[PDB]
Order: C-alpha cells, then structure tokens, then sequence
C-alpha cells in the first residue's frame, strides 16, 4: 500500500511515482504516472463514510462529474476503491492533472487583457453547459478553475451544486449559507437561498474582476461585511430594486444605510478593456432578474473574437431534481458504491 506524507494513498498498481501536489476541499491530492494511459494524472483521496454531509457532496461531484462530458469541464477518468462495501474506506477520484488553478496563477502571474477576455470565454461556455443541465454550480471562485500548460480552463468541485429551483427562492434576512463568501451574490444575505442561475454569474463577475486586478473585488471578512464590500462599489440600491425585496427585514436594512455612491469600473480598472467592464457592469448587477444570464454574456461584444453558439454545446438532457439531504449516511456508502461500479474491472 503506497504512503504519500503520512497518509495511505492506495492507487496501485495502476498508478505509480506519486508526488504531493497539495490539499484541496476534501483531503489530499497526488500527481501519479498512469501506466494505462502512459501520463501523469491527479488523484484527489475522498474519506467520507462518516458524516451524511461528507457522502452527500461526495455523492453530488461523483454523480454530476460523470454525466457531464464537456471540454470546460474537469471530468472523471477513473475511480478506485475496495471491491466491496465492508472494506470501502476511502474513494480515489482520477482526473486530469493541470498545471495549476486560477486562485494560484492569480496570486503570481498578471493576466494580458487576451489572457482574461480567454478565460472568461472559457468560464462561460463550461457555465452554459452547467445552466443548460438545470445545474447550479454556487461555489465558482478561482481555486475551482483549473488551467493547463496552454491555459485551456476546466471547471472543477460540483459538491456545492444544486438543480435550479427558481420557485423555491426566497428566503430571510441574514439565512446561513456554504458558498464562498468573496463570490456571494447580494441577495444571498438578503432574501435568497442560491436556487437561480444568477447566482453563479455574480461569482463569473466577482472571477473577471478579480482577473483585472489580481485581487478580490469583495473581500469581506464576515457574513454581512460582504454586503459592506458591494454596496461601497455599487453604491446604494435604487427605489426599483428595493421594491423588489419584499421581506422586510431584508429591506429596512438597506434603507437603514447612509447614501452610497457607485464607484465607476473605469476609476477602479483604469488598465481594463472598456468592453470586458460593461460586461463586468451587467454580471454584477445588484438585482438578480436585470443580471445578464450565461447565454447573453457570451453574445457580449467582450468575447466578439470566440462567440460561437454552434461551439457552445447543451447538455443532452435536464439533470434529475434536488434527493440526499434526508438519505442516511449508509444508503449514501451504497449509492457511492453503486456510482463507482462502473470504473471496476468488467
Ligand atoms: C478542482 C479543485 C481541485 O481539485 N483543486 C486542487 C487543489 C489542490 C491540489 C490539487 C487540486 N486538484 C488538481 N490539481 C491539478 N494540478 C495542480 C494544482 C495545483 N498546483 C499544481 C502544481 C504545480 C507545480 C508543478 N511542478 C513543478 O514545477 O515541478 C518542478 C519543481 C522543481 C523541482 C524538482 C523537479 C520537478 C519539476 C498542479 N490538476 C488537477 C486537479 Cl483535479
């Protein structure tokens, strides 16, 4: 059984000379040699057997990561476990190995304005994919963009990810959330459960900004100081979009603040194409209904030089509705199981 730093990595004999790469959301990922393939592909080691919470998003990445094939898109190349229940403890998920994420090229490397327009293009043609398949994804932030030598982008971590369910949106004022905080829409902390497609726009908005600057746009440090960072860049909400709020305790907030005036995106990003600000204008837009949708951002004159619809594929088919939130953590071992069948030998 091969050791990594401590911890068994039992990939073998598959995949072989495993270096550390480092730890992601769930644990700890390995580069390895594929002796099938004859590469080097990542392996991210999964233990979630324990907590239903753990198997729930284990069990969404799994399920949504296999049934999306899409080239913005990280996927599943294999997945190793024991070849039974009882002596399943940790699952070993094989992808793709890319060269780095946009949270750490973000932190070293500034982007050329075709560097940014690229994977804003690329970002958004994988997100039309997603919202094609009635998928949110609600954690989009850099350390989920994976990019390789020659800067092609995939989408990685769905363990967030919902199907859509505009109806059931609203919500109070101050309701918890699990999303990354510098990537949350507004009415997150104000009225919104993260169950529309607008959600992740915001988050594609806050990622262009961020591109532009190599910082975070809203760095907040606490749950309301977020709307803090908005607000001091959007200004003060209008009486329309106001109205739109009905709760009132969302709304009496917001009336409750001093003026604010908008910070124009030009006097923020003097350096940034005028085009990719408008762009950036409508992305993060305060009023989730006036947010310009995936499909609408692509036909934007930002991305003039890739837009191809007929290169912008859908998914074949609406993903299944929600069912996990109540299945016991040993029902969610069985369908883990049962979802990983497949990658066993026959
Ligand atoms: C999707 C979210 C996710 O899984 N993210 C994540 C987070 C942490 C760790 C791993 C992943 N997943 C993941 N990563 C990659 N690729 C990746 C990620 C991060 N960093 C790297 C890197 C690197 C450095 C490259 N090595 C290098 O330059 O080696 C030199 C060093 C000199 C010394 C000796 C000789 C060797 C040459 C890579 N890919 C896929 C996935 Cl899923």
């Amino acid at each position: 059984p091969e050791m990594v730093r401590g911890q068994v990595f039992d990939v073998g004999p598959r995949y072989t000379n495993l270096s550390y790469i480092g730890e992601g959301a769930y644990g700890m990922v390995c580069s390895a040699y594929d002796n099938v393939n004859k590469v080097r592909v990542a392996i991210k080691k999964i233990s979630p057997f324990e907590h239903q919470t753990y198997c729930q998003r284990t069990l969404r990445e799994i399920k949504i990561l296999l049934r999306f094939r899409h080239e913005n898109i990280i996927g599943i190349n294999d997945i190793i476990r024991a070849p039974t229940i009882e002596q399943m403890k940790d699952v070993y998920i094989v992808q793709d190995l890319m060269e780095t994420d946009l949270y750490k090229l973000l932190k070293t490397q500034h982007l050329s304005n075709d560097h940014i327009c690229y994977f804003l293009y690329q970002i958004l043609r994988g997100l039309k994919y997603i919202h094609s398949a009635n998928v949110l994804h609600r954690d989009l932030k850099p350390s989920n963009l994976l990019l390789n030598t020659t800067c092609d982008l995939k989408i990685c971590d769905f363990g967030l990810a919902r199907v859509a369910d505009p109806d059931h949106d609203h919500t109070g004022f101050l309701t918890e959330y699990v999303a990354t905080r510098w990537y949350r829409a507004p009415e997150i902390m104000l009225n919104s459960k993260g169950y529309t497609k607008s959600i992740d726009i915001w988050s594609v908005g806050c990622i262009l900004a961020e591109m532009l600057s190599n910082r975070p746009i809203f760095p907040g440090k606490h749950y309301l100081d977020q709307l803090n960072h908005i607000l001091g860049i959007l200004g003060s909400p209008s009486q329309e979009d106001l109205n739109c709020i009905i709760n009132l305790k969302a709304r009496n907030y917001l009336l409750s603040l001093p003026h604010k005036n908008k910070v124009p995106w030009n006097r923020l990003f003097p350096n940034a194409d005028s085009k990719a600000l408008d762009l950036l204008d409508k992305m993060l837009t305060f009023n989730p209904h006036k947010r310009i949708e995936v499909e609408q951002a692509l036909a934007h004159p930002y991305l003039e030089q890739y837009y191809d619809p007929s290169d912008e594929p859908i998914a074949e088919a609406p993903f299944k509705f929600d069912e996990l939130d109540d299945l016991p953590k040993e029902k969610l071992k069985e369908l883990i199981f049962e979802e990983t069948a497949r990658f066993q030998p026959g």
